[PDB]
């Protein structure tokens, strides 16, 4: 029953910890609870004991990793605040990708990511938003947020590698561009090179700027 | 080589579209290359001949089903027809459900999807977007149409089922308000509420508006 954990209240953060490590150098994939529990040198029966289930640790691990909520600072320039949880949820959801999937899969509710939340509706209630343009800012910034790193994350596999060189990465390139070229105007293969080497999040402070103003 | 299954240009087409009703009805796990096989009434080699492996099946997968690429009315609206192709893309996300964890890992770069994309930015061309602008124009569409599909299906588990009464609802989404007010200020389980509540879509055109006028 997705979220259910939270309903329901060697030590648990240590192993959510050593689960995320897990995750970060893996995936949802290599998450293994034998591997798991050899990391925190116990038997499997010691985590079970803790951590209920494989899924149950996915949603501790969803939300201890979600950033803190954003500050609201004192000058009331609630767009500098909203701009700034935004960021800080971005480069969250980029260090640890493999949270992405598992969102998809259940809202957070666990407690970190509902005082994330509340802090985004205090800083809109605090620009007097009314409630109904508060959902739709609200629901703007995480929907933006959330694509915005999806997209990076799969672009990574295009943009450049730590050891390539540039001629080596164009020579990778290449023919993804001759055949985006072919088929439809050069605006697109244009767009395909950007994608490729827009800075790591360039692209993503350039849309959230595009959407506060917005508001 | 995520992508590459492009560049290298029963029949597939049948293939493809057993394995998007596999993938529909089950998930990405689902989609076994026996199963799909018998439901084709093959051996699985005869898949194996056309489609080399379950990986780029997928990337055949997530083209197959992207949406026509948006019309362009000749009223000049673009603000319309990015509205347009933006729902059209955000449908198919929501029918598809599966396609979000496969974007993920590999960018679109096949024929429907760059021709979805090419069609994007000619709108925006003819509004007299500039390189630049059309860059963030056509992300904030992108990330917020994904960002919105990611979040409307986590929110699927927390909404009425079919055959269940709004009491029974209420009753089992009741748990979950009560921990919200209880640690954060009512205006979060007030969000929580309709969130769960929001019609199917509702909240993705709302925050489309907030963000086409954006632009």
């Amino acid at each position: 029953q997705p979220g259910s954990i939270w309903l329901r209240e060697l030590s648990r953060e240590q192993i959510v910890q050593a689960a995320v490590r897990l995750l970060d150098e893996g995936g949802v994939r290599n998450l293994r609870m034998r591997q798991l529990a050899d990391s925190l040198n116990s038997a499997p029966m010691s985590l079970y004991w803790h951590v209920s289930t494989k899924d149950d640790l996915l949603e501790l691990a969803i939300d201890a990793v979600f950033p803190d909520p954003p500050s609201r600072s004192g000058t009331g320039d609630w767009r500098d605040d909203i701009k700034a949880g935004a960021t800080d949820l971005f480069e969250v959801l980029l260090r640890h990708s493999w949270m992405i999937e598992l969102m998809g899969g259940h809202p957070p509710v666990g407690p970190r990511a509902l005082a994330h939340t509340s802090a985004i509706i205090e800083i809109l209630e605090q620009a007097h938003f009314s409630p109904r343009q508060l959902d739709s800012a609200l629901s703007a910034i995480y929907y933006y947020t959330v694509g915005a790193a999806l997209s990076e994350a799969s672009w990574q596999a295009m943009a450049r590698q730590s050891a390539e060189s540039e001629e080596e990465w164009v020579s990778r390139l290449g023919p993804y561009l001759g055949m985006a070229t072919q088929s439809h105007p050069a605006s697109l293969a244009d767009y395909v090179k950007r994608s490729a080497s827009s800075s790591t999040g360039q692209r993503f402070h350039d849309g959230l700027e595009c959407m506060v103003s917005g508001m």
